[PDB]
This record gives structure tokens, sequence and C-alpha cells, in this order.
């Protein structure tokens, strides 16, 4: 299984500090919740496994699931997104797998025992192109989607290209990130989102402007490395700007 | 009015880095979203001054105000909590501003125009100390009660007491700092975090040790300044350490 994803990389220079800054998004739910609720683990592993996941999800995350409410942990990712097929497949295995057999005893057990909480991760804005979309075209489209920064903001510099791959198991992730420089302002872009646009806030809790010591800050704090990424742009913005 | 809250600073020296750090917490949920569940707002203020309450909301708290279940609301910040009598006056309170003038429509629109988000600050744990209770006394207990660090892990160091005063306009905040340095070792702070112990989550998403520059880069990034607290604290643990 190959799963390939484009994303831009969309910096400025903040001309108050004089550093390079870059667009980065901070998802609004952890993976571990989602896994969880589309019932991507084993019941039969036992507890240990499944004590991890719950670790791993924030304490408002375990504090919904203990409701034993299905249709709020969906709503907590969907927001009332029409999927109601894939919705009733991971509300029937979720009660077959915690309501019918105690009415939620052992999951109540396992949500309390849970310790610690997971991060929210910090992303370049990245996603699958459409069908036989170019890549700079999908990067675009994507940026704009999850940020609401159009092309009118920044000028593609097409000379950068960076593609990392990673390895889960069976799935490779090949990810491939264009660089855009801005040549408009901007400097608030948090204030695009807005639960008016389903779309930005679907995934996404805050959008901001990082330097590079904040890069490195996030990328030790959390299970994606950033730095092997934004290095190399914000080396190729320096080139750049000493032209 | 003075409202007077006391923490206790507890530090640890990094055996492995020889770093200096500090116990911080992270809020579960942000001052905007309490202030508008207890309807510390003026309902006859112009649109931008309910506009920036809600968005110094995270997206997810503004999600569950879209719901106008004020239930679903209220767990994300009690979790069934037995405060009926509270609970009637703010669903009251709501209900009066939000549900009867028009069933949620001015409520929704608002929820949806609003843009941004806030952030969960980072904090020294305190509290408000109970009626005959030393200053002492008050900073142990809270200190117990949020991260579950009972006393045989620290050493007082008792010739260290740091006072910061806030004016908000007629709210005086006074917060009184002890500090504690490690006796014990304490690898994994934020494993104490469980829903089975309702008073460490009851404002708490995580806990963390967190050295000088840490401290430095959360304080530079929100509004609560950390460092002319940890500075102090962690000069004194340096004088105490090298003699």
């Amino acid at each position: 299984q190959l799963k390939t994803s484009i994303g831009l990389i969309t910096c400025r220079m903040n001309t108050q500090n004089n550093q390079i800054e870059t667009i980065l998004v901070q998802k609004r739910y952890s993976l571990a919740f989602s896994e969880f609720i589309h019932c991507h683990y084993s019941i039969n592993a036992n507890q240990g496994h499944l004590i991890k996941m719950f670790n791993n999800m924030t304490i408002n995350e375990r504090l919904l699931v203990k409701t034993l409410d299905f249709d709020r942990m969906w709503y907590h990712i969907w927001i009332e997104t029409p999927v109601y097929e894939l919705y009733h497949k991971k509300y029937q295995k979720f009660r077959k797998n915690w309501l019918l057999p105690d009415n939620g005893k052992k999951l109540i057990s396992l949500i309390n025992q849970a310790k610690g909480s997971g991060t929210l991760l910090w992303e370049i804005p990245k996603g699958k192109p459409k069908e036989d979309e170019s890549d700079l075209t999908c990067a675009i489209r994507e940026f704009e989607e999850e940020t609401g920064i159009t092309r009118e903001y920044y000028q593609i510099l097409p000379e950068f290209k960076k593609s990392m791959s990673y390895f889960d198991g069976k799935t490779e992730y090949k990810h491939i990130y264009f660089l855009a420089m801005l040549c408009k302002s901007l400097e608030e872009p948090n204030m695009n989102l807005s639960l008016q646009y389903e779309n930005r806030i679907a995934e996404i809790s805050k959008i901001s402007w990082q330097n590079m010591e904040a890069v490195r800050f996030i990328s030790k704090r959390q299970s994606f490395n950033l730095e092997p990424m934004i290095g190399p742009a914000f080396n190729f913005i320096k080139n750049y700007l000493r032209y």
C-alpha cells in the first residue's frame, strides 16, 4: 500500500525580527482518538497495547470516551459531516466491542486507568492529489483548503522540491513539498480559522507562523520531526534572499 | 477585591543534561470558554466585545458552543461534578441569553463569524487557601491535588517566597510561590494524569518538566509570563546546589 501526499512550505521574512518563518498547522484531535473511533485496534490485543492508545489521547478525548456516547465522540472528529454509512459501521463496532459485553465497564476501567496524555501534532499542510491532478496544483489547492491562503499571497519558487519516505509496516508514505515565498502581508494567519469554513477547522485547531527555533522546539516534543523538512526550505530561502 | 493564590515551584536537576527543570501544568480549557459558560460577559455588548471572547476560545470549545447543548458545554468544564445549584443558575442565564430570544440563531451566527483560536496556558500549580490555612500548607495541598505528587518526593526550601501582583481593573491578583526541590526521582510526571483522579484532570491537560529555555519559549508565546518567577527560583536552586 502506497499513500502519496503533497504539501506547500509557505514562508515569510518577518520584517520585525529578520527571521524566516513558515506556516504550520496544529491538529484538532490526536491520531489515537481517531484510531479508536474508527476501530483500528484489536479487542483481542490485551490490555497494555490498547492502554497505550488510550494513553496517547488527550484528556478531553478520554473524558469524551468516558461518556459512552458514541455520537458525541463522532461529532468531535466529523462535526456533522454527512458520512452516515461509515458512522453506522464504526458505531456498531464500538458497541459490539464495549457496550454489549458489559455496558461499558471494561472500557470505563481502561479509560480511568489510562495515564498521561497525547500531543496535538504540528504539521505542514498537505493532502492527496485528486484524479490526474498535477503535484503543484494539488499542493496549492490543499494549502488553500486548509489555511485559506490563496495564490494571491505567495510566489512559488519552482526549483525547490523535497521528498520524504516513511514506512509504517505495510503502508509506505511519500510526502512531497514545494516552497513558496510570501509576496503580500499576512500578519495573523490564525484568523483564517473560523467555524464557517468547515474544511479549515475539520482537522486544524491553530495556524501560526513558526521560526526555526519554534520548529526545533516542537519537533523535539512530538512524534513528527519537522526539522529535516523546514531546514532545507529555510536554507533555500536564505540563498534566494542573498541573490 | 483581592484574590490570593498560593503555589509550589517544584524543581529537579536533570542528571543527564545538568539542566534545572520545574513542574508546569497546561490548562485543559480556555479562560474565555469558562467565562462564557459562567456568564461573565455582557449580552448588551456590541458585536466585537463578544467577538473577542469567542475568538479566544479553542476551535473545539466553539464547536461545543455550536451544538447549543448546555449540558455538553458544562460537562467540558465540570465533568459531572455535582454542582446543580450553580449549574441551574448558569443554565438559566444561558437559556435567557441565547435560547429564548431566537432558539440560538444569533449565538450560532456569532460562533460562526468568530476568527482564530486561543491558547491553553502553561502555569505553576496554585489555588486559593482554605479558612485558617497557612500559605505553605495551601501550596502543598494544592500541588498534591493538581499533580498527584506527594510530600515524599520533595524537600521544601523554606527561605524562598515569591509574590506577584496583577490588576485587571477592580480585581487584584496576588500569587505567592514557595520553592521545593525533588528528593526522589520522578521522570514522567504526566503519568499522574488519569481520569480516576478527578482533581488532577479538572483543569489540567498535561504535566511536564520544563527547563529555562522551555520556560522562556512558552512565556514569549502566551499572556502569562513565567520567567519572572522561574528565573529567581532557578537562581535560588543554583545557589543551594553549589553549596
